[PDB]
């Protein structure tokens, strides 16, 4: 009757979402209050993390100092966590979602649905999930970060969901006064924004490192946004409207990433220090996604014969991989298709 | 024949624009190289410009090209011109248009680079309409994320041109575009132009978030909801076609970002939030009593929206107004965004 929810994942992000989801699942009649959360079992000073969560209601390793609603139950076996769920929330690192799906495949409830909170990527992650698991997939993406959601700092997000009734249910499950949701129906468009924005952010960081000011940076961001839109239209199935890029997943996440984030910070240091991307991944990140995405874009654009339509994306690729001098990045924008 | 250009204005911005336009008028066949530039003469000026070729008071250091002629009388500057480029401080455009009324060449056209908004029967009135109705000429606008010092220094940036007529738009793009000043022409004048006034209201909100200590994700939502209110307000208020897509041009999202991350509205708003000093007091301390336009525009929006019964549909615009003028505690600003129409 009432829908059952499983949170697949339990780090910083998954715990922060459990705080929100546990609360709405209890309050709203349409959800079962018993929310499972799959927690990779760990030994915390002689005690099982799942047992700590189910007694202290605190993920003492990944979200210390925060209480989770007591109706959120930690479950160490991912199949047992998920097998009776009507709604699955995927909130694990990109690195692990493939292995997790390979364990879940075939064990899910009929008519189960999913939403992916995994930002990044070409094959969209939500497609990998939905194909392996056979469930309809939504996405949740916007200008937000786990620690701020845990701290109830005001921010927004976009939910991409094709089915209107399922979108409304996901909004009801996730929305609070400090986590505001807009539902749109263009799943692919919402999700591709999270990957492409990091390419633009590398360019924005180049711009900072070359000594340019905010008006030049605003042009880099905006042209980047124009290339995101054009690329989404040629790559995405489903309708792709420029209007979706006004949502949090688009312009807002692009702004915050281009003004603060590791893609921008590594890019500024590359343009100022001379160090390679790889060296900078070592020094500051113990793989940077922006340059790798640019590489994949180069490959797609060659196939389509459209390299010259995307000079910002391609300058990020050339500078990161083919030795183009970073100092040429702005020159690459001086004959942009948007001004033809 | 070749088109004659008059640059009506000669400030920091008008001189910067002279560099580009003088360069391009001299270079390009379709423009007469003789570009007039109207200069309000100054003891310490139009003679200094035509001799030394430098607006030593308003663009010191820079070389205006030589085919650009200062002219002290604005009618004499403008009367043979086919294209008038209005680039004076907003406070003078009224007086300039009054001197020019009835003295323009047949079929002359105009473009306004004056960012901001005027007053009129519908509350707000676009400067381009003030100009175009006073003079009876067709008007275009040029607006984007750009500032005079950087255009003169040839630092890369973009701008938007709003022009109803395609052939005229293309002419204006040729007059103004360089490798470091890139132009997109769109057909929506009012939409391009209204961004310049509304962005300063959002910037006051962005300044509140900085002075209350919120981070970049909160600020990005303030900026984005502010942009959503710009769009919805232009759709209900503006004449001429209004497209959401126009707000992704330089006049929209780019100028909004730069203004919310640097500019006097953001700076004064942050200081208001951090110190509890009034806008008026901060204007005195920081801007020689010059009036900050973001709050003033917010008051005008309030009146417009109150006459339409729509105050409740623009919570960000209205929170700026109530914080600046009705004593609403600035610390409540974010709360006013927690039941926004965009999320209903
Ligand atoms: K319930
Ligand atoms: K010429």
């Amino acid at each position: 009757a009432s829908k059952k929810v499983c949170i697949v994942g339990s780090g910083n992000w998954g715990s922060a979402i459990a705080k929100i989801v546990g609360g709405n699942a209890a309050q709203l009649a349409q959800f079962d209050p018993r929310v499972t959360m799959w927690v990779f079992e760990e030994d915390i000073g002689g005690k099982k993390l799942t047992e700590i969560i189910n007694t202290q209601h605190e993920n003492v390793k990944y979200l210390p100092g925060h209480k989770l609603p007591p109706n959120v139950v930690a479950v160490p076996d991912v199949v047992q966590a998920a097998e009776d769920a009507d709604i699955l929330i995927f909130v694990v690192p990109h690195q692990f979602i493939g292995k997790i799906c390979d364990q879940l495949k075939g064990h899910l409830k009929a008519n189960a649905t999913g939403i992916s909170l995994i930002k990044g990527v070409l094959k969209l992650i939500s497609e990998v999930i939905g194909e392996r698991l056979g469930i309809p997939m939504s996405v949740l993406m916007g200008a937000n970060i786990a620690s701020e959601v845990a701290d109830e700092k005001f921010c927004e997000t976009t939910i991409g969901c094709k089915d209107p009734a399922q979108g409304q249910l996901l909004k009801e499950l996730m929305q609070t006064p400090n986590f505001r949701i807009t539902v749109v129906q263009e799943v692919d468009t919402v999700e591709i924004c999270g990957a492409l924005k990091n390419v633009v952010a590398v360019g924005a960081g180049f711009c900072d490192g070359l000594g340019f000011g905010d008006n030049t940076k605003a042009a880099v961001i905006r042209l980047g946004l124009m290339e995101m839109i054009a690329f989404a239209k040629l790559f995405c199935s489903g309708p792709v409207s420029s209007a979706t890029f006004l949502e949090s997943c688009g312009v807002a996440d692009l702004i915050t990433t281009c003004y603060g984030g590791r893609n921008r910070k590594v890019a500024e240091a590359f343009a100022r220090t001379g160090k390679s991307i790889e060296q900078l991944e070592k020094e500051l990140l113990n793989k940077l996604q922006g340059p790798e995405t640019a590489r994949e874009l180069y490959s797609i654009l060659q196939h389509k014969g459209l390299v010259d339509k995307f000079p910002l994306f391609m300058a990020v690729y050339k500078v990161c991989y083919e030795g183009q001098p970073v100092g040429e990045f702005i020159h690459c924008l001086q004959n942009h298709p948007e001004h033809m």
